């Protein structure tokens, strides 16, 4: 039977590490870190996720605020608020929760966040630097996926990995992190990585997953990964959060009988996203990059 | 089938020449490409001369600025900055590899992004990885053009890329797997990235499934006929006289194959001409 990896337990540990780092930072005479989150509209999942982020901020001793705005806000109004926060020296980290309304360009918004406060790692320079394996602010969900694998001791060098999903904020960075050189400035996982997406035929997906030592599903499709697609002992990491009750992309009970490792939904990658954001916020407050 | 890289590059260069003539006939400045060349790498000199020959034939003015390998990083940076501010210069590229004492990423980032016809500037790398309009690196774009103009489908197909280098293998994988509907369209293929830590047996287990194998590793005979699915397309990006592919053997198994020389090589030069007219038009 498969080890269920508790993302909540891993994330709680990581937050204790950040809390100690923040306390030593403040005891050293530096200002306490402050995270600003901009929430637009009333997407219920977004409100939940931001509450988890502000909760975690309090846990690790980082000050925070959520600024909520109606979905009817204009792009220029969002850009003025972002510029205000860019110029407020008390704000160390700034993020705009996604998705945004159709009349607001996410890329222009993400690029307006000052790169030193870009705790999401969504600024184009951070994206470019990450794709060149340079030191960068790593996006929270891909980094939490990598940390799950690393802290569980699951090997990646020379191994076969399939990522289902190519979204720019989740699936593409996960594939970048896992396939790149371990020796570069920002090390990668040195895996052989297959990127699948909405136009991969289900039979070809299975033909690649059955070879995989790690399967990482970030598609948002319930029961996309089933026990027959997984080789025995493989690690399966479920990034999907599908409202159907919340399920992942993985047939949890089915794959649990064949995988070596498996993360649950909820309580797997989600809390890890929040913990890695805390790590990015103390990194931003320290002006390391 | 043996795809002629020379013939496709000829058509692309004719398209650029017509685009350049129309642009000049409408009263605009004639585009100008500046190439900086460091040292005496015989392949680099050969490649740069190919680039400047193609520029002339498509109506793009050019100059190669050659410096000794003993040049220092700050002196290369000075030359780049003067060229960045010379309004006659539309495109600027520094031929790689540079001498070991020069940081290539610092050099690539010093070229103004609007003149960065290589697409090596971090902002151009980032825009490419986000599927935004960008100057595409010429060799990866040449690979994609070979595939598209030969009419070889990508959407839903299995593609293996052998190599992960930031200038060639990674942009190739990026172009091929991404969404046809985005600003800069992609191939919508299922892409496997292999590299120097992919065991040989694992490479074959993936190529054997591939409708398109793209080899960009620089290893002679890395791709042999047993690894190839019958009827698949094999694109040899490696340059060794010989490519990465065992050309003679794979010729009998593949439905399409690309020779070395005269394959991807001339397409790289052709795609640079496209980027140069794009740069002159200041569309980005
Ligand atoms: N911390 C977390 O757990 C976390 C963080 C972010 C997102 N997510 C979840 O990830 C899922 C998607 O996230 P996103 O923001 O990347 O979504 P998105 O809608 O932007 O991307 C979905 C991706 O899935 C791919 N896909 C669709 N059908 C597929 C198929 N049949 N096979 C393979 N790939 C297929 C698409 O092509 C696309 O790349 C959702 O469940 C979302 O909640 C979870
Ligand atoms: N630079 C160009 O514009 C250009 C243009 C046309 C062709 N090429 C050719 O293609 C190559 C381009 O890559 P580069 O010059 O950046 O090379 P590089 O030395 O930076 O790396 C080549 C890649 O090959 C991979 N690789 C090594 N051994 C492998 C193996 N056994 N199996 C699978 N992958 C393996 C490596 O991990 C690496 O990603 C060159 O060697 C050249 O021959 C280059
Ligand atoms: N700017 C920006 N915009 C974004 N959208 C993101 N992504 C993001 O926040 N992801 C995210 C974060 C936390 C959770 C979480 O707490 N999950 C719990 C269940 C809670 C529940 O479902 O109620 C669980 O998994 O157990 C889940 C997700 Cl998807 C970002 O990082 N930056
Ligand atoms: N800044 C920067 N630096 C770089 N090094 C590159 N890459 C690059 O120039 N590649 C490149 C370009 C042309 C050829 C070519 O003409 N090939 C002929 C054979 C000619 C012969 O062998 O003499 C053939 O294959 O038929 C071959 C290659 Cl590898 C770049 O794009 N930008």
């Amino acid at each position: 039977e498969a080890v269920v990896i508790s993302g909540r337990k891993l994330a709680q540990q990581i937050k204790q590490e950040v809390r100690q780092e923040v306390e030593e930072w403040v005891a050293s005479g530096n200002k306490r870190p402050h995270l600003s989150v901009i929430l637009v509209g009333e997407n219920p999942a977004s409100h939940s996720y931001v509450l988890n982020k502000t909760r975690a901020a309090a846990v690790v001793g980082i000050n925070s605020e959520t600024i909520m705005k109606p979905a009817s806000i204009s792009e220029e109004e969002l850009l003025n608020l972002i510029n205000k926060l860019n110029n407020d020296d008390n704000v160390d980290g700034l993020l705009v929760q996604l998705p945004l309304p159709e009349h607001i360009d996410e890329r222009r918004i993400c690029n307006a966040v000052s790169p030193d406060k870009d705790v999401d790692g969504f600024h184009v320079i951070n994206v470019g630097r990450m794709c060149l394996d340079q030191y960068s602010m790593l996006p929270a969900t891909p980094w939490g996926v990598w940390e799950i694998i690393k802290r569980t001791g699951i090997p990646t060098l020379g191994k076969n990995v399939v990522v289902a999903g190519r979204s720019k904020n989740v699936g593409m960075p996960i594939a970048m992190l896992l396939h790149t050189d371990g020796a570069h400035e920002r090390p990668g996982g040195d895996a052989t990585v297959t990127i699948s997406h909405r136009y991969t035929p289900k039979e070809q997906l299975k033909k690649h997953t059955i070879l995989a030592d790690i399967v990482i599903s970030a598609a948002g499709i319930p029961n996309l990964i089933t026990a027959d697609m997984i080789k025995e002992g493989a690690a399966v990491i479920d990034v999907g959060i599908n409202r159907v009750k919340l399920v992942g992309d993985v047939d949890f009970e089915g794959v649990r009988q064949k995988a070596g490792y498996i993360t649950p939904v909820p309580g797997g990658v989600g809390p890890m996203t929040v913990a890695m954001l805390m790590k990015n916020t103390i990194i931003a407050a320290k002006k390391v990059l």
